């Protein structure tokens, strides 16, 4: 009786899932996120499943939650996953299936290509996950200048999206979603509400980036808060910064621990990004990431051990 859209909390899961709301020419639906950081299904979201008809999964490299959906899914998703054995799912993801992943830079990519609907979300999606690296992308910038976007335009509305997953507002960045559908981007770089979330966002950032320590060109960034500010601060600490690699570790992420550990393209080879998952996969961890970035939740007693683990792996370089 009514189509659910279950999608990431950040700008490539929010537009990823605007372009599919519009390519399915839907005018009633359903759109909400997990909570912010747990990477897992919760009561809100169980019973949207059950109530829906038909489901749709975005940008949410959690397999092990879907394997058990008994409606009939589409999960479509870029990060390195397993396999899903679930018949009532269709597993849209363009690394299993083989082909480039840099083809496929972030989950709106996959969405545009499966749904062959390309516009200036697409585009945001992509500078969501890889940041200026999707510009060395023509479809990028192409798409961009369409809607009559720059390069910082497009960066500035990632971080106001952004905000509202990281200020932990699941309205907020569900409803982002209807503002995207229904406003034109240039039009929200003016709106007030993610503006007031972005000031807040920079100003604790940077209490974070000054206690920061270093060690064979690898940041070691500790930090307690209860923003999902982890993401940010590991691509500050490699992307901007231009260190080899980061490890950043949130000790009071509401209850539990939180740990990211990104590497630079350079570091790409002399680290197994993908088996570091396994074993913290293996270990009863949740874990998952992709070939140059590590996330986990866990307990906050386990904090030594997964430094263990990934201080292993950082003594052979
Ligand atoms: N516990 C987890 N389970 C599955 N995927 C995760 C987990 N933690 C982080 N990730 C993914 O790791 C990716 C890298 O984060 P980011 O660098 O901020 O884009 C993100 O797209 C997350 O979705």
């Amino acid at each position: 009786s009514h189509m659910l859209v279950i999608h990431h909390w950040d700008t490539d899961g929010i537009t990823s899932a605007a372009l599919t709301i519009k390519a399915l020419g839907l005018d009633d639906f359903i759109n909400i996120v997990p909570p912010i950081g747990e990477f897992r299904f919760d009561g809100r979201v169980k019973k949207h499943i059950e109530e829906a008809e038909k489901v749709y999964i975005l940008d949410l490299n959690l397999p092990q939650e879907v394997e058990d959906v008994e409606k009939d899914t589409v999960f479509i998703d870029h990060h390195l996953q397993k396999k899903i054995k679930n018949p009532k799912v269709r597993q849209v993801n363009p690394i299993l299936e083989r082909m480039n992943g840099k083809e496929f830079p972030s989950a709106s990519f996959v969405v545009s290509n499966h749904f062959s609907l390309w516009n200036s979300w697409s585009s945001l999606g992509a500078v969501g996950d890889i940041g200026n690296k999707a510009f060395e992308i023509p479809k990028t910038l192409e798409l961009l200048k369409t809607e009559g976007l720059t390069k910082n335009e497009a960066l500035k509305l990632v971080q106001l999206i952004d905000s509202n997953y990281i200020t932990m507002d699941r309205s907020a960045a569900e409803k982002a979603v209807e503002l995207v559908l229904n406003r034109p981007l240039k039009e929200l770089l003016e709106y007030e509400p993610w503006i007031k979330n972005l000031e807040e966002i920079e100003r604790t950032i940077k209490d974070v980036l000054s206690g920061i320590e270093v060690k064979n060109d690898i940041a070691f960034i500790e930090y307690s808060s209860p923003f999902n500010i982890i993401s940010k601060i590991a691509r500050k600490a490699v992307w901007e910064m231009g260190y080899n690699g980061a490890v950043v570790l949130n000790r009071s992420f509401h209850e539990k621990a939180q740990l990211y550990f990104r590497i630079s393209p350079d570091l790409k080879e002399k680290i197994d990004m993908e088996g570091i998952i396994q074993i913290l996969k293996n270990r009863g961890f949740n874990a998952g990431g992709k070939s140059e970035v590590l996330g986990i939740i866990f307990e906050k007693n386990r904090i030594d051990e997964v430094l263990g683990i990934i201080n292993g792996y950082l003594a052979s370089l």
